[PDB]
């Protein structure tokens, strides 16, 4: 495994599973044993093989009488502190995928109230009236209930890249508070896992991997692991933690409109193992999360549509107490920088220029109107990657790399600009030794990585910028027929 | 061409025109003429064959040297009374596709004025403050402008099918206002040149066709007429405007977020060309009242889900004043349905029902909650067609044809469900001479073919509907947790 084609290793299927636990493979309807972690003999207290075993045999008759009643009801169904025909104690995670029955086992916890850890939790959560106080507290929170060292919020850009909008840390540590990711530093086979294993640990990143047995069968196949919470990572990023001096992880998926919006991201500087009962909680609390946060973010959506709205209506009713349409767009146009958020909006109105903010310099502007024009379609048009179209533009990338521009005519060559400064200006943002793999695997090369590839590009535009442009087109041009 | 696989005829390539024009083919830089109308020597005033004979020879180098200026600038262009050599005076369509150049003559009209017409239209529906009030305005205010007999606007529903949403007519003519008709009746290859062609005329149903020369030439390509306005129209058309009296035709492409939403249909009696000034400003006109119904639309969308926040908030606000959710819920159900449009609305809590309006009857319900709680998965469940997953459910389908789930707790199996009566009980609703190919293209038979293909289903759930639906779970799901 080598860091060129990040997207290749198949992360689903390595024939091992972390140490706090053991793994045991079952046919479609759980008859007799397929095949079995190395370490099922230590935990369990069995000696020698234990494929080609029945199940009866292995687990004994009063265990798999349970197990199989529970498999009749993807998902997997979890069943803490079961008793095994020894009489020792076991948490038991089982789920059945591509028609193979996969049960696992960890020491019991019983001194712990799933359903009660996840309320108080979810309550504290639930009141939140905007993105921003439910991100910042919802870090706080699962650091004081779950003890880990370092608790992030990573929120997928729309180009793959992950930023950490929200931190909580033991003071000691460094912040990765308003830092960005490259999109390959979390592979595309890894997001397809995340968007159906909800929860994932890693109790010891320098721990000794266990071995399956078969690692592949008489058939050439090897055993699917997506929904086993004992699968064991990518070495790559075991490699990653270990350099950033983290000893354990837990990440949380957070699932909106159906999409992987990103990662609640715990890490630990010990060693930790998550009992099944914390783990549940956990895993209820995820969900709740996610549900409040979909709500919230169309609740903004809504607002930000409401206000465009209110805006442009105040903006037809000035129009209409005005003779000169002309006079009044160049008094109003700095106004319009409220609809969208920009750095910059400037008028091209008459074969005139009238900027406010941050706008390519005055000299530039009639190249920049004589292209709009040629690929506008008397449609908007939108980049955030200005020097893609018009390579001179360049030069000026710190003060404008983005534009969208908006017919305001239906007949003249007239336009309302929106720009956007480059990414990199608008960033609020230590030593780490190296493994086998080099220095790529650290945050310092990652975060180097990802601003050049956003060198000479701003904030892309939004669904709701788009939106609130489409409106305000159809409101001047509908105004400006009016006049004429 | 025969009625029974509608999508297949090429209505874009007949290789015939309309009699009200003429219509020259010259190759992609104009130079000489590849293909010409039959009709083109009686009003041109010229003698013999045209094709082969260059552009400069046929219209004079005086006319040439303005149609290839006016070229360079696949929208068609329109040139108003334009002389030829001659001395007569011809309005002329110039268009390029497929690296053809077209030219339509027709006589001209000079005594119009386009952007005046238009304007004075656009100013009587710019202010129009609900869909309902533009729609409504609209078909009136065309039949008076531009006194065609009935003036219909046809919406697209889902699945392909239209209704007449509005109809300003002669009293002595019937009324289609309320009245669906099947997607058939407008096959795909139709719509899609209504997407690209926004204004199409038929003259005279009833007139003779005018062939083009050559049909196919030495290539074996026909002339492809998607963008010429003098193209002319499906024989299958021609002939049901014939069994409804209808000796001519004007329609509009409604473009609303770039797809087609609708026609504008004008019908006359008596065959009627409208002059090219006169087309321009309805062209205009079109333009502007897809461009509002847009905005009035997304206004709408935005009033429906803002209604459904603060009725869900005043709910949650009670939710937290009241120590039995379960109490709360019985005596609180039917208020549920101002959120989402429907016939019926039901609550099925611990194993009890309790029904309001138009719901299926008691003992049919707990098939119906099983059935739900297998395939919902936990997530908002919904079909507009019961019978097709439950065959039972037929028997009352005039009652509950359509039914939308919502889970209301996170772990027990309950429910809130909508339910909606068969569409043809909801409807607010002659004879006609037939032609060669049978009384299938008459406005009866159609809407009689409609009424089948509805048979035991529903209005179907908006995408606003299900997004409500959705919004409603988190809260319900939400406020359950609380109290356990
Ligand atoms: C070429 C391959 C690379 C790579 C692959 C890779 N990453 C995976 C998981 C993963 N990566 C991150 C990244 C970070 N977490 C942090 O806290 C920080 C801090 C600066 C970074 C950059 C995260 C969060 C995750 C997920 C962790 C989790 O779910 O617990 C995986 C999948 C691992 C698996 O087996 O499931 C792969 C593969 N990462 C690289 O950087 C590179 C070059
Ligand atoms: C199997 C083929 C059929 C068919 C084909 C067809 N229809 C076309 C156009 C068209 N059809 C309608 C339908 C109506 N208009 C009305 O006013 C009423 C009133 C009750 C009906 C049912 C309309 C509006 C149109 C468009 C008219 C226009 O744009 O001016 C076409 C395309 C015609 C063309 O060459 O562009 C085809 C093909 N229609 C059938 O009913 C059937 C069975
Ligand atoms: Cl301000
Ligand atoms: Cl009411």
């Amino acid at each position: 495994v080598d860091l060129t084609n990040c997207d290749r290793e198949p992360i689903h299927i390595p024939g091992y599973i972390q140490p706090h636990g053991c793994l045991i493979a079952c046919d479609n309807a759980m008859r007799m044993v397929l095949r079995h972690s190395e370490n099922c003999g230590e935990l369990l207290g069995l000696e020698g093989d234990l494929n080609g075993r029945t199940a009866e045999d292995v687990l004994g008759k009063r265990l798999v009488h349970d197990l199989r009643n529970a498999l009749t009801v993807t998902r997997p169904a979890m069943l803490p502190a079961m008793e095994t025909s020894d009489g020792r104690s076991f948490d038991i995670s089982l789920h059945r995928y591509k028609s193979t029955t996969i049960i696992e086992f960890e020491p019991s916890d019983s001194d712990t109230q799933p359903l009660g850890t996840a309320r108080k939790m979810v309550d504290r959560i639930r009141e939140a009236d905007s993105v921003e106080s439910l991100i910042s507290r919802t870090t706080r929170l699962v650091k004081a209930t779950l003890g880990y060292d370092r608790v992030l919020i990573y929120r997928f850009e729309e180009d793959g890249a992950g930023k950490v909008v929200s931190e909580a840390k033991q003071p000691e540590l460094e912040s990765f508070l308003g830092q960005y990711f490259p999109a390959s530093d979390i592979p595309q086979q890894a997001r397809a896992l995340y968007l159906k294993n909800t929860l994932r640990i890693i109790s010891d990143a320098s721990g000794t991997p266990i071995p399956v047995l078969p690692a592949v069968d008489v058939s050439g196949e090897p055993l699917d692991l997506s929904y086993a919470h004992l699968r064991n990572f990518s070495p790559i990023h075991c490699e990653y933690l270990r350099n950033m001096g983290v000893a354990a992880s837990m990440s949380i998926s957070v699932i909106v409109d159906d999409a992987l919006w990103g990662l609640i991201v715990c890490h630990h500087c010990s060693p930790r193992v998550l009992s099944m009962p914390v783990r549940i909680a956990a895993a209820m609390f995820g969900e709740f999360f996610s549900m409040f946060l979909q709500v919230l973010k169309q609740k903004r959506r809504l607002d930000t549509i409401n206000h465009a709205h209110a805006a442009l209506d105040r903006f037809l009713r000035l129009a209409a107490h005005r003779a000169n349409l002309e006079e009044l767009l160049v008094d109003s146009f700095q106004d319009f920088a409220r609809l969208i958020p920009c750095d910059g909006v400037g008028l091209w109105v008459g074969n005139n220029w009238h900027g406010h903010g941050a706008t390519p310099p005055h000299d530039a502007i009639p190249r920049l109107a004589r292209f709009v024009a040629s690929v506008s379609e008397g449609r908007v048009w939108a980049t955030h990657a200005l020097s893609q179209a018009i390579p001179e533009a360049e030069i000026y990338a710190d003060t404008a790399a983005g534009m969208l521009a908006i017919p305001i005519s239906q007949v003249k060559s007239d336009y309302l600009l929106f720009f956007r400064k480059e990414i990199v200006q608008n960033l609020n943002w230590k030593s780490y030794e190296t493994g086998p793999m080099g220095d790529r695997l650290t945050p310092r090369k990652s975060f180097a990585i990802w601003k050049e590839s956003v060198r000479l590009q701003a904030q892309p535009w939004s669904e709701a910028d788009r939106e609130i442009a489409e409106t305000a087109r159809i409101a001047l041009v509908g105004v400006a027929f009016h006049h004429s």
